[PDB]
């Protein structure tokens, strides 16, 4: 290989490839994406901290170049969105996301955490009464629970769950994926009905209020403060893509990373305390997003070598999180790491994940509900799990389970 077996959209395993190129080529110019490649803790922080010099204004871009059809599509469909927070810059970036964080309070979403628990219990409860024992951690738990979560506090309709799934692949895809122009025509079509459902939902919000996040960004336009309806769009079509995708895979993430470490479920098991501090580390050790881009303002420097202005950049924090210069034998999953938190799957800096502290919140509390009543859940076999090619986004199709009768 000449990118050190650097592979940008196979997500199954690639860790090994990340390691050669923290040692071999730390910043790695790779013409096939376009892209700066870049793999170590420090290079990858310190380009995140410096929003002067690397801008987030291609983080939405599409990886494959828009064709001829779907922008049609598009462009007929009125579809004018891009970003809601991600890839916006300051000071519109500044402005919107005070507006988004104190409207998407804290206290807010911990309200439904006894919610979320009963919600987490009814799924189990329906997985165990399977008629051979049989599961899949995905389609039976996580694909739900942060999707009816975000519809909730968002005001969507909850029974449009698998319309929300849709567009969220569609996003995904079309955004990140290696995809033909034929391949990117049903994606289209889907972000066409997804933005204009954002739309129709803040205009159903001036019309009628309601009690939920839409109709609480209304109501701070209402009350005087700068936000457009197109801006408040924009925020749905944010968080009703990035409140729920990533949390799917993180659950899942969760089963998968420790059901394969007996030693640490059954430490798990044994204190639920742990949990927690297991859900730091499979965030360091399993991320949902494993590449994050930016591009540069000015001729710069990362980790000693020279980019353009202009250029690129993908920083991967999938390799970050591994980096041996800060994480002792960082290639190895273990729940009691006390620096586990100085991961990076959230990202760094302005644009630090704002829903972090929610998608934490379901992880736990999955954890704590399966522990509980599924103690000798275990995977069907090894070989058993797939993921979806993506550039960015490290997604376990299934994570296939079995326990005991
Ligand atoms: C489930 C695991 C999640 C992961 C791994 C994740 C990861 C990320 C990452 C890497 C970024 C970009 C960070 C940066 O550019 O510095 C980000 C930003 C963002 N995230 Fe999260 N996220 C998760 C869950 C959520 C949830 C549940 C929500 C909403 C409830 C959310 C909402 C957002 C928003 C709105 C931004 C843009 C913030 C800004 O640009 O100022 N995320 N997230
Ligand atoms: C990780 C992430 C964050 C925000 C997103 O949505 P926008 O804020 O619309 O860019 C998408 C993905």
């Amino acid at each position: 290989t000449s990118h050190h077996g650097y592979q940008p959209f196979d997500m199954h395993n690639p860790f090994p490839a990340y390691k050669e190129l923290r040692q071999e080529e730390p910043v790695m110019f790779d013409e096939r994406i376009g892209y700066w490649v870049v793999t170590k803790y420090d290079d990858i922080k310190t380009t995140f901290d410096d929003w002067e010099t690397f801008s987030s204004e291609n983080a939405q871009a599409p990886v494959r170049k828009r064709g001829p059809q779907a922008t049609q599509i598009m462009t007929d469909g009125g579809f004018t969105a891009y970003s809601g927070l991600s890839a916006r810059i300051p000071p519109e970036h500044t402005r919107i996301r005070a507006i988004a964080q104190k409207a998407f309070t804290p206290r807010r979403y911990k309200a439904l955490e006894p919610d979320i628990r009963a919600m987490v219990i009814d799924r189990v409860e329906k997985m165990l009464a399977n008629d051979q024992h049989v599961g899949d951690m995905v389609s039976d738990l996580a694909y739900d629970i942060p999707t009816i979560t975000i519809l909730t506090l968002i005001g969507a309709d909850i029974s449009m769950v698998d319309t929300y799934k849709r567009w969220s692949d569609s996003r995904a895809a079309m955004t990140w994926g290696d995809l033909s122009d034929e391949e990117q025509i049903p994606h289209a079509h889907n972000l066409v009905e997804y933005w204009q459902e954002c739309q129709r939902m803040v205009a159903d919000a001036h019309a009628h209020g309601g009690d939920n996040l839409t109709a609480d960004l209304v109501r701070a336009q209402q009350e005087g403060q700068e936000i457009t309806d197109h801006e408040i769009a924009s925020l749905l079509y944010s968080l009703l893509f990035a409140g729920h995708e990533t949390t799917t895979t993180l659950i899942s993430n969760c089963f998968r990373v420790l059901l394969d470490h007996p030693e640490q479920w059954q430490a798990i098991l044994e204190n639920p305390k742990l949990i927690p501090a297991a859900v730091d580390e499979v965030l360091r050790y399993s991320g949902s997003i494993v590449g994050w881009r930016r591009k540069a303002l000015k001729d710069t420097e990362i980790g000693g070598v020279a980019i353009k202005e202009g250029d690129g950049v993908l920083l991967l924090m999938g390799s970050a999180n591994r980096d041996e210069a800060r994480f002792e034998n960082g290639e190895e999953f273990d729940i009691s790491r006390a620096n586990a938190r100085e991961h990076l799957s959230f990202g760094f800096g302005i644009h630090y994940c704002l829903g972090n502290m929610l998608a934490k919140l379901q992880a736990k509390i999955c954890l704590e509900e399966v522990t509980r009543l599924v103690p000798s859940l275990h995977l069907v076999a090894d070989k058993a799990i797939g993921f979806r090619e993506n550039l960015s986004f490290r997604v376990p199709t299934s994570v296939p389970v079995t326990w005991n009768a």
